[PDB]
């Protein structure tokens, strides 16, 4: 039993809700919140901009130190950093950005990072400003993640379409 509330159950391990991931993280304080990161951990917009704003820019300060030490992530890769006031940890995961021409096949590799964590609150990778089809992202999530994932979908219209079209 966990503290996530109001989710629709899609499969044995995947759950979905129309919610603002920022507000959901603040309420649940999950062990792991996933960020829709880029390789530079520049949290300017989309989910990343919203999460970083909610940390009062502390996420960005920590991220800049991480990059100065380690260099950029790989597309499809991840790193674990602090969750600040939102979660114990933040798993920064880089899905391919279609608006940059990146290989959509890397979306499966991106979701594989979730399997290193027993339970996660997450957005759909590569959705939103990353330009991929969210219906496809949900399919890859369900077919790749084996740990327990609670997906927050900000847009109500998109949420209803994801549910109604789910096979
Ligand atoms: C992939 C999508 N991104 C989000 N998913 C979950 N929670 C979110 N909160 C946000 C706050 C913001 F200021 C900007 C984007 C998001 C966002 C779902 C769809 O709407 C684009
Ligand atoms: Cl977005």
């Amino acid at each position: 039993v966990n503290s996530f509330s109001g989710y629709l159950k899609l499969t044995d391990n995947v759950y979905i809700k129309n919610a603002d991931i920022v507000e959901e993280a603040k309420k649940v304080k999950p062990t792991v919140v996933v960020n829709a990161a880029n390789v530079y951990l520049k949290h300017g917009g989309g989910v990343a901009g919203a999460l970083n704003k909610a940390t009062n820019n502390a996420m960005q300060v920590e991220s800049d130190d991480y990059i100065a030490t380690n260099g950029p992530l790989k597309v499809g890769g991840s790193c674990v950093l602090s969750g600040h006031n939102l979660a114990k940890h933040c798993l920064h995961v880089v899905g391919p950005n279609v608006n940059k021409g990146e290989d959509i096949q890397l979306l499966k590799s991106a979701y594989e990072n979730f399997n290193q964590h027993e339970v996660l609150l997450a957005p759909l990778l590569s959705a939103g400003i990353f330009g991929a089809d969210p219906i496809h992202s949900l399919r890859v999530c369900v077919d790749t993640v084996r740990t327990n994932v609670y997906l927050a979908v900000f847009d109500k219209n998109l949420y209803d379409k994801l549910v109604s079209s789910f096979l």
